């Protein structure tokens, strides 16, 4: 049997822009159970993350006044985010067209899936939800270097799309925004949103001998496959957000064409030039 998925169920009776896929955050659809699920997730992650998340992430939660006890009101958070870095968040139904996603980032708008997983799905949801998108991704938007990296990434979508290279950018996003690590004198820390919202990938990614921790290298990353339904086999480690921003400022066009004819690395491979940490 085919049954409707969670995105379809949650969005019953609601609409989205056929173009930019933005809707007003539907506050009246959050049930008491939803605010409780949020509070449970928020509490779980805030217990787990000290000494694991990078300091900028934890300070962003506080500076943005991300609610501990209910799903946040996006308008309220936006007042703080706008004053910090001129960003805002926009509600979307769930996954959106790539060109829309890029155009949002290019214009300093971060798309956030509005709805929340059900309490039976507390431990893990495959689809992004509001907890993953808001709690995992938004705190670092108050950091001006990281926010400029996202805007720059957004602006690159047009060139990538024109050259059939969106998957090569998607790999860079996955291995930075979603699953990145950042080294510090106090030890390795986490900045990827997919780790920061996870029940236990923050533990594996720092504590396990199993994954590879490889120094960031733009061409390697854009030539590396990833999988979405398993802990990462490789994490890429930056030294600073200023590195994402700088390492990723050259013209990507000749890089895409060189990659377009290469065979990519598997998700668990170690490449001959990898600085392995
Ligand atoms: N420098 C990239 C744009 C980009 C910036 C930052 C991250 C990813 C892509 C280009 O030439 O298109
Ligand atoms: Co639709
Ligand atoms: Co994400």
């Amino acid at each position: 049997f085919v049954v409707p998925d969670i995105t379809t169920r949650k969005n019953v009776g609601l609409s989205h822009d056929a173009n930019d896929f933005t809707l007003p955050q539907p506050l009246d659809r959050y049930s008491a159970e939803d605010h409780a699920t949020w509070a449970t997730l928020y509490q779980r992650q805030c217990k787990l993350l000290p000494g694991r998340a990078c300091d900028e992430f934890m300070e962003g939660l506080e500076r943005l006044e991300v609610d501990a006890d209910r799903v946040p009101d996006f308008n309220k958070l936006n007042q703080k985010l706008m004053a910090a870095t001129g960003w805002k968040i926009v509600a979307v139904p769930g996954l959106i067209p790539d060109d829309v996603f890029f155009e949002h980032l290019a214009n300093r708008r971060f798309p956030v899936t509005w709805w929340l997983r059900e309490p039976h799905q507390l431990d893990y949801l495959q689809e992004p939800d509001v907890f993953h998108d808001l709690f995992g991704h938004v705190p670092l938007l108050i950091n001006p270097v990281f926010a400029d990296y996202l805007e720059a990434y957004g602006k690159g979508g047009v060139k990538a799309k024109a050259l059939g290279a969106l998957p090569m950018l998607a790999r860079l996003y996955w291995y930075t925004v979603e699953f990145g690590l950042i080294n510090t004198p106090a030890g390795m820390r986490i900045y990827g949103a997919g780790i920061l919202s996870s029940k236990s990938e923050s533990i594996y990614c720092l504590d396990s001998a199993s994954p590879n921790r490889v120094g960031f290298d733009l061409m390697r990353i854009m030539n590396t496959r990833y999988r979405i339904d398993t802990f990462q086999k490789t994490y890429f480690v930056i030294d600073s957000f200023k590195q994402l921003f700088d390492a990723t400022a050259p013209d990507f066009a000749p890089l895409y064409l060189q990659l377009a004819d290469a065979q990519p690395w598997g998700a668990g491979d170690v490449a001959p030039d990898d600085l392995v940490l």
